[PDB]
């Protein structure tokens, strides 16, 4: 049932690694899933509507892994608090590289995937505004920039840089740095006057 | 001559403020241009050509004005030293909205877009470290990331950053706070221990 699903799901995921959606056809998919054409458009209507699926588990996953960082208080200086929240990221969106990168790419062709994209984008930028609004309040972070402003830029800076890095983009910071160069703009730019 | 080619350039970057590229012909070009197809294909080989050559004049200019700043200091403070040279891409960008949005879509499709944009953000990046190491030179910052990561962070956060803003994408920063927010992370992460 959903068997078939996890398995078409699987698949595109493994196909991904190697080439762009455009270069995978229905018949991959099926072929891989061990079903038919039509027996895939029973489970989804198209490619794309996969990918969508897709992206859609990686976002929750890495979502719902944030809510538990959330809920769950880390015991440790400002800086490690923002690395491990950086990190669920870094770890989320670096096991699942390829549904990342064309992720990404399908934002430009599918309302759906920009959609997606967007809703979290907000809801994350709003959690880090909260707690910068928060680290102010408990006089641990000067009141330089508004918070929802500072937390989009940092927020878009993490999302070009950790893709770049992912992807081998030229230019890129190295994967090995990439959590570093992150944590140390976030801890300076929300704790710096 | 090339008063033919400038008026190619001149009606895509026209018709690329109300449509993409996808939306627009070569007879599109022709029509706005004054001349025929034929005509046009003599300039250049199709509408993706007009668009590379469109982001090239907006990127080179960007760039002259950056060499130009470089020559010619500003007598200003970090902060002010730092505004003044996003400013040249705050500015020569923003004043192309519609070239710069559709040349960041075409790196996509395009090897000779991407190639193009890799070798300006190669410069950029490393005209940045530069700066940053004369100013841990002159005792001025702190030796905290390694130069050219920090750079690299630098400008792709102001990559996407200033284009989400510029787009209006949802999320984005808004056009009237952008300048301000980046130069507060620009100047807190270069100067901040
Ligand atoms: C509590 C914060 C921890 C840091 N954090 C992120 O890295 N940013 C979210 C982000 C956005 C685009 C792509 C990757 C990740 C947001 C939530
Ligand atoms: C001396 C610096 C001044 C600041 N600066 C930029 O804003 N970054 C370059 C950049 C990169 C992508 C898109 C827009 C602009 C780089 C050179």
């Amino acid at each position: 049932g959903d068997d078939r699903e996890l398995a078409i799901l699987a698949t595109a995921e493994n196909l991904l690694e190697d080439r762009p959606l455009a270069d995978i056809s229905v018949d991959d998919l099926a072929k891989g899933a061990g079903i038919s054409r039509p027996t895939f458009y029973f489970y989804f209507p198209s490619k794309e509507a996969v990918l969508l699926t897709l992206l859609d588990r990686v976002v929750n996953q890495a979502d719902m892994a944030l809510q538990t960082l959330a809920e769950n208080p880390a015991d440790t200086d400002r800086e490690n608090m923002w690395r491990t929240g950086i990190n669920v990221f870094f770890e989320t969106f670096g096991s699942h590289k390829a549904v990342t990168r064309a992720g990404q790419a399908a934002r430009a062709t599918s309302v759906e995937v920009a959609e997606l994209w967007s809703t979290f984008m907000q809801k994350w930028i709003a959690y880090t505004a909260a707690v910068i609004d928060a680290e102010r309040d408990r006089g641990a972070a000067p009141r330089t920039l508004p918070a929802h402003e500072l937390a989009t830029a940092l927020n878009l800076m993490n999302e070009r840089t950790l893709f770049a890095s992912f992807a081998g983009e030229q230019p890129s910071v190295p994967e090995a740095r990439v959590l570093d160069t992150l944590v140390h703009i976030w801890v300076t730019s929300i704790y710096g006057e």
